[PDB]
This record gives structure tokens, C-alpha cells and sequence, in this order.
């Protein structure tokens, strides 16, 4: 039949992938290959790489998908196919880092112009834009707090106004949001992340309309980044991605647990997750997303210090900067990622020094809280 | 002892590897993650690629190695690592196709200026250089005719005026030729012709001096391109490498002789290949290059058709547009790659309508030579 | 702490896994070498190997893993690491077809005699043991009409008569059944069915004592099958076996909707599955098994031809003899693998004319009820 | 055209292989699966592996292969696939470990039983033949002094009476000796060794009839052993194999290079490698063998302190017991593999206290010919 038609479980397994005409396999073959072989000179890819393409598409509902060796490298072979010198950006403050780094300081070398603005705000947005302006860029939910984008708000004024709005979608994954449903152009992920899930491989995806996608292979790709993807880490991903909607229920039906744990603990002082009533665009959140969520981030008494040695006291959770694998990871951004940054630089980027950021994965929640009761109690 | 003091096939086969500490493992192990584990907040990569980018460093004679997803993201993540808006480079004409694009559009775009010039004549390079030039870009040997590109003179013009030279050495492979030695500050491969040899990575690396390696890593691949490479990708080239002396030597074994059949046989106007002694540099060759390369250009009599006629005729030797691998690779620019080109522009880019371009393999000599005669009996 | 102290799915993740002590790496290295190093003479694996062994004991509850090329090279290791000329053995006739000519050919060409009986019979165990008697062999749930056997009774019955009991687990998965805790001395799978649950593995497991293990591993692996498995088909199993409890979760969810459709659907005679009241050892099931399985056998009305319809008909499922995968298959013994044989003689080795076997993948359970009830009405 | 019909290194490189139909893509592709899917009921492997098994065919010159886990699984799955319970075997006593083990105890706990004789003494060979032998079996160069056996002698006299060839062939490969040629009937290979020839990849190779490997598929591997290969690794072998000829060439000419310097050294009593002259079956070794091998043993003056610290002095050389790598391996197995054996024991097994085995790898020979003559000095 069409894969387009199936339920979204049935698509996670099926869509993109058939058995082997020739051979019969059913798994997809790993082409790892760099050659391809002509039969004439008339008549003179990757056939891994493009079932992985195709699934995507199909999971966003997007016309085509375009993988690359990194999220980075999504983002930039999007925005470097789309923008050039005297071109305007408007983004979002609350993005991950590497993008910050990209956008502040290598766009302008490029005379590429961007506004970072807080898209919690739409009115900040709409505000921003300029006769140049031809990309809206946003993240949702966006770290370090969880806030969230209303983005067919974001999209429909992105439009009127003339210019593109391309959504990073890595928290959420196909399975939680769907932001070409809601309006937007194009769609981004570090594979990574969830779509992956297996902490083992580094890559991205695109997905949008098939021209535009055309454009970012044919240009971007080729003529600018060369961030290709290997035929292993697509099989891989393709692999990892067979359980993402088992995977996402059982993350969001963890992180949810923990996250009422966190906020009955008298200990701990604030707790960030969408699927909490008192998170401030709970509302928004119940219509945009279909789960909550795998992460969440709380903020425990006692500023530095004890946020240094809560992490130190874990002894299940593991300490790491990723998210989205199948085991709980945990960080502190003040004494680890931002360590380097000034106290009144990170408090209102908007990382205080008590902040946790939780990844959850797929043990037994009663051992991750169990954990958390812990660590929390010595770091106290 | 130091890896840097043995003989250089010694050092194909050690150089940035050691079996591993913890278990002893001889090969190097593939650490296929993307997720590393912190053991403390105070306290709180890629082993496999770390492996190749020093292997590589050792083998060109360079501080440090940086491996890429292609040979495309290789010397677009130096270039753009570079050079900003009003910069200007210097580029060799006869170079690689998706290069060509880079430069000729995608720089300009970015407020980066190119001129290229005949790097055949360094007098041409010297001319070309303006107060904002930064980079000189060459490749040697370079396509369709093999010619060469003296690189100790035009590292030294380059160098009095103020600017870096960045040689494409994918071609030679550091087994023949070591631009660093002559001069050059950067050098770039495409993985995935020689230096890998198997025909089944796709991947990039960049070799030279710590301070600009570092920037292209934090930088060219972290902020602009995101074109890593992945784990097993490496460890795929750092097993193909490890016969990177003994493939140079019998390439180039079998190439010499195959270039001789081409240049007695009289349906067969011209023969490029450096090591014949009619080559307009064959000097300059002798003192560049160790070996004079697996790679050979032919003109058949007849042009266009018999050019198609005599690739449709080959039953051993296989139609690609690839180079570098183990098998026997023939190609017909002007009916395949370059068919949507206006004759008249084909023809002094250095395509003639009867131009064949040969990958010489592993096989038996007498066994290529003998499909190349039968086939050239039966195109003209 | 101790990986045998947390809940069942933290082990799942966690068990016999660590970050990389030298490098922090969190996944398992993938140690693809065959060469180990010693330091010295007086000081002169696989790790990645050893981890999925070390994995598999917890999730069983046993001392020690052995993994192995196949399921067959983990029975047979097994069984020819136990037996020698003039011993015997007791089998269970309701088995694995490969484990039939192993057991009925292999074995007495070696000396070794077995008695095949009716396992859900326990009488028939101990009516047919003999002084020579080394081990009792079983399968449970039992091909093809999902017959039990009381490992508990059993096991009992097999050490009051001085022999091991071996089970084969591979239907159920350490997360519904655990033979080693009913009593159980060895416990041997296929991993290529659920354990990897990705379709892209063959390899085998065994469980038991220590003791057994290294005789299982110095002798039946080294000195006799050399069946070992590859580390990299460890490493693809470890990263399986991650998501197991999910996936046996949703197998069983989904099995019991399509097994309740199938018992109310009127041209369906007949449903075999342990999650349904009617099955002949319905309560046995509830003690011995904590879900009822991925697995459906049933019967079509129309026998021979009504069967090979209905495969045909099928859109969504597909057509292949493996279990235990993250795809829906199907199978229809009589007319694909038991095609040969005569139809007295499948018709009570259990196989019908009209039989159908069903594995249930993780699509959603509407999709494939819907393709079911299509292709019964078209068969019928 | 037939792959039978050109040049050996032309078949090295193409035999079993051609590019996929399918997609063109010229590498073999990964087909890592265990599921295989059909198109009917009517109409209801491995590609991967099907390929080494046609070239390692071709190259040895059999009608077919098939590829298993390990070099012990390549043996034991031909003489359990031959013997059986009453049955004799016929076996040279200078043999690898482990298959003296198998040969010595697991045989005979199955009836088997097995004589084992001096194999460079053919009429040893006729003197232990009996009218139950079913089977003769050889290794060739012989570890640990590398003696020969004429394999077209002891083929004439094992056929004589009945009885088949096997031949243990890891040492030379295909392309150094080619026993089918001289009158075997079966060869086995470990790939392990120089086949694979990158120390990363534990398999074994069976060639022969068509009639008996179907035998050995279809009941020694399903039905006994179930020793297969993986996918992936048989996919390894593939790329390893295509350098088999300039690695052979380039160990060759590197062992022939250290064996004279050691035969000229005062400090080494002995040098035992079959392209001195002073080899006591030298010129058999001219007709039967190509080249005469990367491996050496020899005997330095001091016993079994100077073994001992030479091995310990040594920092180029690797210490390991593996053979056929792309690195110089060296051991002592008087005090690493056979220390825990007897003295006197070890002594007309062959391994005297002096005793070191290398194992020539692709370094520059004067950098390995350096590092043993430095060790040397130290050690005595
Ligand atoms: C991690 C991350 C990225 C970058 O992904 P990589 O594959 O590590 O480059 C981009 N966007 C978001 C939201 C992320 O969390
Ligand atoms: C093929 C080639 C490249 C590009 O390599 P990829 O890995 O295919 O991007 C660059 N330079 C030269 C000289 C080449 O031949
Ligand atoms: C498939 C199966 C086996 C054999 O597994 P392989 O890995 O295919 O050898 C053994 N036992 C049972 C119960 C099986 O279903
Ligand atoms: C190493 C070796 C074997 C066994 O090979 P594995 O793949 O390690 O089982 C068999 N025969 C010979 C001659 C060997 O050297
Ligand atoms: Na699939
Ligand atoms: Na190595
Ligand atoms: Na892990
Ligand atoms: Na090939």
C-alpha cells in the first residue's frame, strides 16, 4: 500500500523500508559503499541513507528528508543553503549552545545578520523582523527551563511577514510534535538525541517540501558543509529509531513519576517539566505536544554547592552532557558546561546555580527516585 | 620509542596506534558512542578518530590531523574557518568539480572573492594576490590532463605575500608526496580515494599546524560545517591505510606499464601520465613525487563516439566516476559527467570529446592491458 | 553498587554494562580484533563479549553467560560439552526443528541415544529415564500449537533422577519466563529472536553455573563447535537486549488484542495462545510466565488451500519463518516449511492443514488486525 | 566473463564479486540479517558471505566454499560432518593446539578414534591406515620447526586406500600453496590469519566438492556444529582479502630479509624457515609453495632466560600469540603458551627452552631487523 496511511506505530516500524527486492532481506542493507558502478555510457544513492530519509519525512509529514553527519550540521546546511551576505535571521534566545556560537559569531563573519530575541514572545519576533529577514529560527521546549514556542502562532507570523520558519525539534521528537503540522517549513534534528536513542551515534536530519530539500543536497550539502552521513549511522538510526514510539511512552511515563517526586521534595525548589500544571504555558503544552517529555530540570537548595554535590552523590544516574539515551543522565550546567561563564552571565541565560538537568531513561523509575532521595538527602 | 623516527612503512602500519591499555586489544577499538561519562562534577574523544587524525599528522610530516565527513567538508571546513566577508583567494583552475562550486559560488555569496588562475604558472598566482588574499588553494597532480603544480615555488610566493597555501594531496596520498615538507601550511584529503583504498568510505582529512587545526576543530567543525566523521568510518580508514604502502606501490606498478601499452598503441593520440618522459613537467615530477601515481588520461582517435564505444566495450575495467580503489575504474567525461557542458566549454576546461580517464587497480596488468586493447580494437 | 540489586528494566539497561574506565566512552566499544597483546613474557576478552554474557546471567539469574555463533551452537555446545558415547539423553518431541536432527541423527551417530517425549506429560519424562540419563531437554512454550511444560515439576522429576535439566527460553525472553529460577540448570537461547529483537542477528546464548560455563566454554566452544560469536553481533545484541522489557511490553499487549480478534472472528476454528482462558494450560501459564508472549498459532477454516490464501493476502504482514522481531510475520507451515513432509505425518506432529503461525511486531495492533480480517475474509 | 578465467591477483580482487545489480553499488553490500522475507506461499543467503565462500573457491581452486566462525569450526564441522562412531582418522602430529585437543579427546569421547603420526614420514602415514579410516589430515608448513608434507604424495597414498585429503592450509594461503591442485580433497583455513590478514576477524573457511560442502552446510553446520559467520565479518574477510596478494608478496620478501639476517648471527643457533637453503625439505618446499611464508622461528643461544628476555627486550615487535597480521607478532612459547607443560615434554613436541616464533609484518625490515638485533644483544 502507502506508508503515508498507516497509524504512527506502524509507520515507526514500516515507513521507508521494505524487504530487499533482490535478495529478500529484510533488513535494509548496509551500502557501505563510495563507489556506484554504471552499466553504460549512456546510463552513466545511498540506498541505506535514503530509508532513513524517507522514515523521517513520512514521521514529520514532511514532502522529503535529507540526513547530515551531525545536528550541527543540519542546522547549518539549512541556514547556509538559505541565507547570504545582506540576508537577516531571527532566533530564538534559548537555543543550544553550538548554535548560539554559529549564529553569533559565524553568520555576521559571513554578513549574514541575526537578532536573537525571546520567542516565549511572539510579539518579540514580529517586532525583530526586517525587509531582509528570511528565516525565523526556534527551539521548543527550549533549555535550560523547559519554556515553550507556540509555533503555528510563531509560523503564521513568520509568513506574513514574508520569511521562513524552520523548527529544531530534538527534545520532542516526531513521535511528541509535529511542527510542519502547525505550520512550519522545515524541521531539524540531532538524531543523536531521541530518534536515535541509543547514545551511539552523532548525526542530523532535515526534513521539508522536496525543493527546498533538493537545494540543501545539491548546494548545501555538496557545495558548502559536505556533512554527509554515513550509510553505517543511518542503518544504525534506522535501527534505533524502530522503537521510538515504545521508547518515547516509556521515557515520558518515567520522567513524569520523577518529576512528582521532585515536586513534593521539600529540598528542591523549583521543578521544570511541560507535564506539570503549574509549568507557565502548561496549556500550550497540552495542545502542541502529545507527551510531555524525557527531560526535566529542577533547581535543589542551596545554590553551587549543593548542585556539585548532588551529582557527585549518584550513583545510578550517570554524569553527562547528552540526552535522549537509554540510560538516566545527569547534569549541572553551573559547575560543568558553564563553569567558565560569569555567575551573572549564566543567572538569567537562565541557568542558576542550583540547576539540575535530568535526562531520564528506560530503568525502573522507583531505582531513579530511589537514587535521586539519595543524593539529594547527602547533598543537603 | 616515538613514531615519528621509523621508516615510513613502518609508520603505516604503527603510527597513532597501540594496542589498547585496558584490555590489550591489538586493533583499535571502535567506540561507536556518542555519549562520554564524567566521574565527578570537578572532573566533568573520539578514540577511533584521535587514532587516524595522528596517524595522518605523522604520515604527512604535520603536528595535527583532523578527520572530516568528506573530502568536500575537509577543505570547506578549513576555507571557511579562513576566511570571512572581503577576503580574497587565490585558486589553481584545473581542480576537482564540487570544489569548483564551493568556490566559484558559495564563497562570493559569503562576501568571499575568488580568482583563479593557471597553477601551472606560478607567475599567474603571483599576479592574482591583492592586500586581502589569505589563502592560495592548488591541487597536484591535477585533472583531466595530470598536470602538476610546482608546490615549493608557489608555497614561497604564497609566503612572501602574506598568505597560507592549502595543497589538495588526495591524488598522491602521503605515500608519493608531501606537501608540508615543500612548504605548504594545510594540507586536505579526500579518504576516500587512496588513503582508505577499498572504495567504501566516504570522508575527509586535514593535516598541519596545532594552532590551526585547533581552530578548524572548535571552530570549522563545532560552528560552521559540523562535518565529523564518523567512529566506524575511521576505523574503516585506518584499516585501509595500513596497506596504504604496499597498494601506492603496486598501483603505480601496474600504472607505469599500463600508460606504455597506451603510448605504442596507434589508435591512441596522447597518453597523460607523469611518468612518462614526455609529460610537459616530468622533471618537476621526479623531484615532487616518490611514485608517479595509479591515475592515467588517454585520448582514443575517433572523439565522442568512439569514446563511448570503447567505455561500452570494457568487460573487466568498471564505468565510475570514483578513484582509488582496489579494482580497475574507467571513465568518459565527455558522454558521462561532463555530457551537460557545451563542447566548446569541455574543450579547454581540458575535456576533449575523446578524453578516458583510468583508475588503474590491483589486478594483473596483462589482464587490464588485455581489455583495454580488446576494447580499443572494437571503438575504432 | 551491585547490578543484581536493582529493579528488572534497570538491569535491562544497566547489567553487565559500564562507561569505558581509560576513555568515559558510554557505550560498549565494539572490540573487533582478534589479536590481544601481552606486556611481558611472565604476563603473556572479548570484552565486548563478555559484557553481553555478564548481562544475560542477571537477567536470568544465573552465574555465568557463554555466547555463540547460533541457537544451534548454543544447544549443540551444550549438549556434546555434557554427553559422551553411551550416555542419554530425554527430549521433548514438541521442539525446534533444527534441535530434531541434531537430537534424532547427530547425536546416535556419536553414540548418543535420546527418548523423544511428550513434555507436557511428566510422567513420560520420568518413565523414560535411564541410568545413562545426563540431561532432560524442553521447550516453553512448545512449537506449534504453544503447548507448555512445567519446568518447576519437571526439573524436580530430572534431579531426583541424577540429571540437568536444559530449557530452551528463547520464546519467552528472560523478561517473562526464568527457567534457572523454577529449577532449571541450564538455560540456552536464540538470541536472534527477541533478545536482539531487530532481525539483523544470529547468535545464541547459554546460562548456568560457573562450573558448567567454562567447561561449556575450554572445551564445547574451544575443542569442539568453535562456535563463538563475533564481537560486533555482541555489540548489536547488547544494544537489543536495551530495549527488551519495552518491547516484550508492547509484543504482549499487542498479541493478546490480536488474539482476542482472532478468537471472536467465526472462520477462525481454532486460537492458540497461553493469554487465552481456553488454552489447556492456561493456569500453569499464569504461575510459570509473567506475560503470555508475542506468539499466535490458529487455524482457518478451509485447511490446505485456505491457508496458502490467506498468506497471500496479507498487505501488512509479512511472509518469513523467523520470531520475535520488531516487524509483524506470518507463516503457514504446511504449505512453506513443512511442504516436504508427508500430511499424516505433520498432522500430529501438530501441524494442520489450516494452521497459521503469527509473530506480533510493535506496529499498532488496529493496522494489524485490519489486515488480518482482510485477507480471512478474502481465504474464507 | 568467468572470474575462473583470469590472472590470480585479478581474481583476488574480483572472483565472488560484482557490483549490485540492484543500486550499483561496486562494494558487496552489509546484508546484516537474520530475516528473510517471501513473495508468496508458493515461492517460501547469506549474499554477504555467499561471496568470500565463491572467491576462496575460485582462489583454491574448489568447487565451493563455506565460511563459519572460527578456523577450530572450519575443522571440526568437516570431520564431524565426515565421522562418525567407529570411524578412524589419520593425523599428523605437528598440528595447532586446539585441533590436537579435539583430535585427542573429544574425538574419541565421540567413537572416533585417531592416530597421530610424523606427516614428514608418508609411510607413517600408510603404516597407521586402517579399514575404518575414513580420513587423513595435515597442516602444512607445520608449526613449530615449519616442517613440510608433500601433499601430492600423502594425497596418492590416503587414495589408495580409500581414505579423503584435509588440509589445514592458514599458513600459506591460497596464494602461496594450493593443495586441491595437488590432490586434496578438502581445505581449511582459519581466516584469522592471513586471509583476513588485519587481526581483526575470527573465522574459518572450508573449500571443496560441491557435494560434500552441501553436506557440511546443510548437517555439519545446521546439524552439529552450528558454527556460521557473521554478516559483517565475512563482509571484513571480503576487504581483507582484496590485499592478499601484495600483503603475501610484501611478508615474503620481509621474512626472506630477516631470516638471513638471523642465519648470520652468532647468537642464533637455529633459523627454521623454508626459504633457507639449509631447510631440510627445501626444495619440496621450491615445488610446493609459491613463496616460502611470513613466518619464522628460530632458537637464540641461553635457553629459556635468553627467550625470555629477548621478547621482553623487544619494542617494535609485538608480543602476542596470533599469526598474520599487518604487524611483526613475536612469542616465546616455552615460557607464554607452553609453560605450564613439562620440560621434557615440550622438548620433542618440538619447543625448545630457545625457541621464538615471528610472525614478519609490513614494516620496513630494516626497522624490524633493528629491533630484534637490539634485543638479541640485551637478552644474551
Ligand atoms: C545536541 C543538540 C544539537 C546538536 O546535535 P549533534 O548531533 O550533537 O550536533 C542540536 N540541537 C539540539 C536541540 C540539541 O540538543
Ligand atoms: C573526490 C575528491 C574530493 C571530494 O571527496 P569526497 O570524499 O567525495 O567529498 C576532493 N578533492 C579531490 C582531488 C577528489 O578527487
Ligand atoms: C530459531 C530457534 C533456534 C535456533 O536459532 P538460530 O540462531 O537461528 O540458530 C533454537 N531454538 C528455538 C526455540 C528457536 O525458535
Ligand atoms: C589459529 C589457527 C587455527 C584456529 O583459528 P581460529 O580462527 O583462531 O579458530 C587453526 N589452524 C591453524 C593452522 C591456525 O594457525
Ligand atoms: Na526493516
Ligand atoms: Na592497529
Ligand atoms: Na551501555
Ligand atoms: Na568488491
Amino acid at each position: 500500500s502507502d506508508c503515508r496511511t498507516y497509524g504512527f506505530n506502524t509507520q515507526i516500524v514500516h515507513a521507508g523500508q521494505q524487504p530487499d527486492p533482490s535478495t529478500g532481506a529484510l533488513s535494509t542493507p548496509i551500502f557501505q559503499t563510495s563507489t556506484f558502478v554504471f552499466d553504460s555510457a549512456e546510463q552513466g544513492g545511498n540506498p541505506t541513507t535514503d530509508a532513513l530519509e524517507k522514515k523521517l519525512a513520512v514521521l514529520e509529514r514532511g514532502e522529503a528528508g535529507l540526513a547530515t553527519a551531525s545536528g550541527i550540521s543540519a542546522i547549518t546546511t539549512t541556514l547556509l543553503t538559505l541565507c547570504q551576505q545582506g540576508d537577516h535571521i531571527v532566533s530564538a534566545s534559548a537555543i543550544y549552545g553550538c548554535t548560539h556560537a554559529f549564529l553569533s559569531h559565524s553568520m555576521p563573519k559571513f554578513g549574514i545578520n541575526v537578532s536573537f530575541v525571546d520567542a516565549a514572545k511572539p510579539e518579540e519576533i514580529r517586532a525583530a523582523m526586517r525587509p531582509e529577514t528570511k528565516v525565523v529560527y526556534i527551539e521548543t521546549p527550549a533549555n535550560p527551563t523547559l519554556s515553550l514556542v507556540d509555533i503555528e502562532t510563531v509560523a503564521g507570523i513568520a509568513h506574513q511577514q514574508g520569511a521562513l520558519l524552520v523548527v529544531d525539534n530534538t527534545f520532542m521528537s516526531p513521535y511528541c510534535q509535529q511542527p510542519l503540522q502547525l505550520g512550519a517549513d522545515i524541521v531539524v534534528h540531532s538524531v543523536t538525541k531521541y530518534i536515535n536513542g541509543h547514545g551511539d551515534v552523532i548525526g542530523g536530519i532535515i526534513v521539508g517540501k522536496q525543493e527546498f530539500i533538493d537545494q540543501a543536497r545539491f548546494v548545501g550539502l555538496k557545495d558548502i558543509t559536505g556533512g554527509c552521513m554515513s550509510p553505517f549511522n543511518a542503518w544504525l538510526t534506522l535501527r534505533g529509531v524502530k522503537t521510538l514510539g515504545i521508547r518515547m511512552e516509556r521515557h515520558c511515563e518515567n520522567a513524569l513519576k520523577i518529576a512528582r517526586f521532585l515536586e513534593g521534595h521539600p529540598s528542591i525548589t523549583r521543578v521544570y517539566y511541560p507535564g506539570l500544571s503549574s509549568h507557565p504555558q502548561y496549556e500550550l503544552g497540552q495542545r502542541q505536544m502529545s507527551l510531555p517529555g524525557g527531560i526535566i530540570s529542577f533547581e535543589i537548595a542551596g545554590g553551587l554547592e549543593a548542585g556539585r554535590r548532588m551529582i557527585n552523590s549518584v550513583e545510578l544516574c550517570l554524569l553527562a552532557v547528552a540526552l535522549g539515551d537509554t540510560e538516566t543522565l545527569i547534569q549541572h550546567p553551573a559547575s560543568m558546561t558553564h563553569s567558565p561563564v560569569a555567575p551573572e552571565e549564566r543567572l538569567k541565560a537562565g541557568i542558576t546555580d542550583g540547576l539540575i538537568r535530568l535526562s531520564v531513561g528506560l530503568e525502573d523509575p522507583e531505582d531513579i527516585i530511589n537514587d535521586l532521595e539519595h543524593a539529594i538527602r547527602k547533598a543537603t
